[PDB]
């Protein structure tokens, strides 16, 4: 009687912590990525135009890899340098016309896009853009590709076993992570259906079995963290 | 009677997680740091004897205001590049003397500093310390400086307000942060006398007053992360 209730006291309390710790997880990694990201894009602009120069920043060991791929496309003759060992644009690729292109220079800041296909491993990823400006003129804009695979190995970094696993959506529930990266870039709900995209605990049903969901927001993107908890295997 | 036990337990659970949330703070923050020095080495190595260039990257504006500090010392005229607005090197400023210098020269890789006196701030301070090669060949060292107070004001981001707070010392005791910033490069018992340097908890009495001494370690450069609780106060 007041067993159970005490029982979900510490059920909803430990979700809570297992989530916000992986909230500051995802946090920390974005922040350190951003961080880089706005960093190499200062120092490209002390000679945005220098292909060389641009080409051997990005083959840098340390920040080559920090991510799946980074680039600059130009906006003049629509060229493009990046550090992609196994791609090479195509005659008709346009950078400028990619989101991370038009999302920086949109928004003349960095920024991380929403899911979108890349072009070289023909995935679903999202990227940070940079706009790069020569004295206040805009001369381009800078990808830093992020693998949702190993996004979605970090977020569940705890390791829920049998028991669950962690994902990401977007703000409008479109995932971003999940342990199958077939549901990238698709609503969240052809694998939670009916279970609302918001902060808090909600109980559902399958079968006759109980399932836990809890989201949590990670404010700089306004990503959501999702964890799906079997109640059964969890708590035995 | 079996009371005292369960509180005892939750005690404990919640000093381990508060502590541990601590930790993985600290790690977030160093291993960004970390990232961001190697990075800024890696790219000055594209022309390490190119001070125009190599003081135009150390004032871009991200990375300088990720330390309190940063620069580079020469190996072979002694000279030195740094972004400090406020220090210009003496006539008998040798950076090859210095800890983050020799340290970094050392160990031929990125390391951190023992806690020590800044030339600039005359304060306690730690610093990231790396090579940089010239082909190979070692043409000097960078320092990026890290402020104390930040690095006390980090661990104590969870507010233990009246009671209590939270410090770093390194492997062998030396406190590297700490509320009172006196603390700061002397050994830690002189505000925890009897206190053993070891993961886990201590209970000790002063006065007729218990308190609670938490310790976890950070791995990568064996820090200690150390939280001191009033009993009376923190579980009235
Ligand atoms: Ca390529
Ligand atoms: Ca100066």
């Amino acid at each position: 009687g007041s067993v159970r209730e005490e029982i979900e006291s510490l059920v909803q309390d430990s979700l809570m912590e297992m989530v916000k710790g992986v909230k500051n997880t995802i946090e920390s990694d974005l922040a350190s990525k951003k961080g880089l990201a706005q960093s190499t894009t200062e120092i490209l602009q002390l000679d945005p135009t220098n292909k060389a120069f641009a080409k051997s920043v990005l083959e840098s060991p340390n920040l080559k890899g920090s991510f799946l791929a980074i680039g600059l496309g130009y906006e003049s003759d629509a060229t493009v340098v990046e550090n992609d060992d196994g791609w090479e644009p195509n005659a008709d690729y346009d950078p400028r016309k990619r989101p991370w292109y038009v999302d920086a220079k949109r928004e003349r800041k960095l920024v991380v896009t929403e899911p979108y296909v890349d072009i070289s491993t023909k995935k679903i990823i999202i990227s940070i853009g940079t706009p790069v400006y020569q004295q206040s003129n805009f001369v381009g804009a800078m990808f830093y590709d992020v693998e949702l695979t190993q996004l979605a190995q970090l977020v569940n970094s705890v390791n829920l076993f049998d028991a669950g696993y962690l994902f990401i959506t977007t703000k409008d529930g479109v995932t971003i992570a999940h342990p199958n990266a077939e549901n990238n870039g698709e609503k969240f709900s052809q694998f939670l259906p009916n279970v609302d995209l918001k902060e808090g605990t909600q109980r559902i049903e399958l079968d006759g079995k109980y399932y836990l969901v809890k989201f949590a927001q990670v404010p700089s993107e306004s990503w959501y963290i999702g964890a799906v908890v079997d109640e059964s295997i969890a708590f035995a």
